[PDB]
């Protein structure tokens, strides 16, 4: 019950993370706004959390739906505490030798404007109420903001572009508003890619994830509710969370190097 | 109440954000085992917390103490499962020219035994309990761990030393034991230093903290409580969050790069 | 002479650092092929160096263009050893809440395509020869590709972006082609813009550069041979040089630490 | 020919990577200076390069055999222009469990005391010098003071706490002495460890090595010339260089990831 009073908006939260975050955020009292594409999603997710939560369609692309969603929050409830820019497209990770020279363009294009273009709209339309809340903003990162093979040339660019944003824009609407990152990772994802393309789960434990699992979804939410809280987060401006089940710590040979240690340890 | 049935171990929890983490612990539904020098103080926070904290009086130096710290922390509550390696001493941030030559060696000694040692000895004396409860570490590091003039060449030193220890036990407690860091910054403690030597914050503030603002020592309480709720952190290993204010993403000129945007949006 | 034998391939190489680099890698004993969108300054480096610097005008966000470059240089040469994406282009350091809401999606375009699919296209382009020759890549960055502050929200995030570059390049190319980034900093460039928008270094040097001076272009070149020479830098992949006379390691008050220290020890 | 007219102090340098500094700069024209604890290796040394190279009997982890070879440096050469130190002790890669209790005190202080306090003497003694040379201080790092698995608790913490050395140095010593840092890694070593204590090359090039080799002592000095060459590195201070074949960019399932560029690019 940390986010009680609060009020969020959430950009690509109709399905996966975003829906998630929505899903865990309204259960914890707060408020939350949607913008993403999917109409019927979105109805279905207004449905499910009756008055907590409102969806308007629309593109993070454009910044005019971006607007529409800062305006309809506001008018819908009142102010924006925390804004999550967490709309983003993958690039099946495909390597720059696997990009046709046709499509490599359109797909640059594609890939940057959703998921850097998108999160610099998202804080420009929602910005005077940020200011104005004195609140923060969360960005959606991923593991392929810090390390490689987790994407493409074109996805961990875009995804190394959203930690610049972390820390130029922590730097630049201080001391008003915090910005913040959550980069998750080892998730289990419907994330889909650009119209222009186109890990075994054993591999993934022991080379991949130090914690030996795959968390669900819900395991992902509650570095959110952090940032989000009130009194939790005022000294956090800038900050980066690596939430990837340990991808950036993992062995050489093993991901884990404990897994001997409770027959070791005599429990 | 977040914590409601977990058991935390605290080293240099009778003042300061030790203190601060032991009250927020308690207060949280939690039960609280501390390990300190200072008797005193050990005893203020035992009538405060009345059964849901215990005492123990030992240097984290030694090894043995941190054994008696875990020995009791399983007599009263029954278990460990979060441990936070707290207790740490300041060189005044002088630097090597200042450092005495006969006086050097020792000061070296006294640090590192108790910012980097005792990090060791409390996970060393604490692993069969966090292994048992599939439990976690939870390091207070430094802005001084990631950035200079936080402290003198020791302190820097050791601050760094204890981001290693984040990394490598995140990866040799792994899979049952997460391992991660907090890095307070924007604090204004008491923080002593070693017997074999001799600005303020707010004097400097709009150099050093983008914030704009001097959080209490309760606000730092936050990014632990996270790390130790089950529920909310199981991601989360080899993590390092950065709690300063923002001091890694400050400016040149000025801490802060938006103070008059207000005016520029007419808030 | 270091680069005896040697070809590489500059990108944005007729100003600035990037003649810089085609003045000392001709001196070093190497031969350079130049792309840039400048005409007249290209015919200038090619009277300067003789038959050892071919300029062939182009735009970096053409992959043809980029293709033809790589042509040229084989054609000339023979081969290339050592490709440096150089070209970039700057956003005057324009905060997010002074980019028009109407010139910002084309401004978006125009700094990415240049900063980031220029670096991309130049990889592409010059893969079949880089792997045939097992050369290089040394991408240039910029302090501000990891420390806010050095340009806005788009320039920030594009070289952070280039980071992301070098990091799964670095994976994707190995074993036989090595990459490599410098991050140049202390510069003082006729660094142009979009003509989509409209403080001196030297005004601020005490908060900004510890080294307390501002180094020539020429000082900035020593590290790219570095990563030219075979010899020299074979074990290096996936490395970021930090070259920005000391920017993420300055003081609070004061860039640099020890100005009053010659006196401290009666130099 | 980088290095003449050029003096060095290399600490730990008659043997390893020590050695192989002392070889390569006596190569480059420089003029060297060895403080090591070998008598018998140091003189093997001075033969070897006679008149260019000097060695000087002591313990790194004393500042008096630091201050001797200070001044048997300027003695013997008149200047120190830059400062290497190298010397530094392993732990076997010995995990927390693995290392016993009655051992675990003795073992800290051996290792931090060659690894981390022989680093902060030879600064501490070589200072006068520096600033008066107005040189520059390259410390030498090890992949495991940026990565787990490259030893235990103990050698971690030992390195990262030298990167913390390069940070702070680098501010308190500026704008006179340059601080940098090279952190080498994949080699094949003679190293050892302490008396308290006590990967195959397939694994290692699959899974460690994403250049696909493990190269040589004379590979990694390249490095060091670089940040010792008189022109070649004014604009670097606070510099860490990742020299470990990329151990830091590596895969999750293989450590390279274009080991079928050649025969897919059609060459
Ligand atoms: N795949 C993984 O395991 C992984 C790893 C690291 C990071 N992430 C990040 O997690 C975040 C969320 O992932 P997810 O599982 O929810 O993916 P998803 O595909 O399930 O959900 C993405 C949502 O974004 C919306 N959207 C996409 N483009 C849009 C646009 N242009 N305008 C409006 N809405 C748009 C879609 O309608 C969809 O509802 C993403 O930013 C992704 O980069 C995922
Ligand atoms: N002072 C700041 O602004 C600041 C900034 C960043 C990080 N920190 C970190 O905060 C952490 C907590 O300390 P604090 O800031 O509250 O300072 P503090 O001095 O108030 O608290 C330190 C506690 O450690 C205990 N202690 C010290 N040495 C001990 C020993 N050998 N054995 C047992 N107990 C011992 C002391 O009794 C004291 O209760 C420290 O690790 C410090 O490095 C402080
Ligand atoms: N200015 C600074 O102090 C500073 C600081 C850090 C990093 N840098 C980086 O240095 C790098 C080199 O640029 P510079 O500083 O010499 O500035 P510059 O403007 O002098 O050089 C840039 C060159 O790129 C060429 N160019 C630009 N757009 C092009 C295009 N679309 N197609 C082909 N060529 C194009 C220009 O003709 C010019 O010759 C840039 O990537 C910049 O980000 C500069
Ligand atoms: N093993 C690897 O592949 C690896 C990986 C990363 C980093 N490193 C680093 O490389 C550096 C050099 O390694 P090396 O191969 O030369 O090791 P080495 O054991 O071959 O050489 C070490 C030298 O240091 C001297 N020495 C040790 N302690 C001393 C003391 N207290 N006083 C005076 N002299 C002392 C020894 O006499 C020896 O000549 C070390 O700092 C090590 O941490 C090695």
């Amino acid at each position: 019950m940390k986010l009680t009073g609060e009020v969020a908006l959430i950009t690509g939260g109709a399905s996966g993370l975003g829906r998630a975050l929505v899903d865990r955020f309204v259960a914890e009292g707060a408020r939350v706004a949607v913008l993403d594409k999917s109409a019927e999603r979105l109805r279905e997710l207004e449905v499910a959390h009756g008055g907590n939560a409102v969806g308007v369609v629309g593109d993070v692309r454009s910044l005019q739906d971006q607007k529409r969603a800062a305006e309809r929050c506001l008018a819908a409830f009142g102010k924006i505490d925390t804004l999550i820019p967490n709309a983003g497209i993958w690039d099946y990770s495909t390597a720059l030798a696997d990009l046709p020279e046709d499509k490599i363009d359109a797909a640059f294009d594609d890939i940057f404007h959703v998921n850097v273009k998108g999160y610099i709209h998202a804080v420009k339309a929602c910005l005077p109420a940020l200011v104005s809340s004195r609140g923060s903003v969360v960005f959606t990162i991923s593991n392929a903001g810090f390390y490689p093979n987790g994407g493409g040339p074109l996805y961990t660019a875009t995804k190394h572009a959203v930690v610049g944003l972390v820390r130029q824009m922590a730097f630049e609407l201080a001391p008003h508003v915090r910005v913040n990152g959550v980069a998750p990772g080892g998730m289990n994802t419907d994330l889909r890619g650009p119209s222009s393309l186109g890990v075994p789960l054993a591999d993934m434990l022991k080379s991949v994830l130090p914690i030996g699992r795959m968390p669900a979804l819900e395991e992902y939410t509650g570095a959110y509710v952090f940032f989000a809280t009130r009194g939790d987060s005022l000294p956090a401006t800038g900050a980066l969370l690596n939430y990837d089940g340990g991808m950036g710590v993992r062995g050489f040979l093993t991901a884990a190097g404990g897994a001997d240690l409770p027959e070791k340890l005599n429990i």
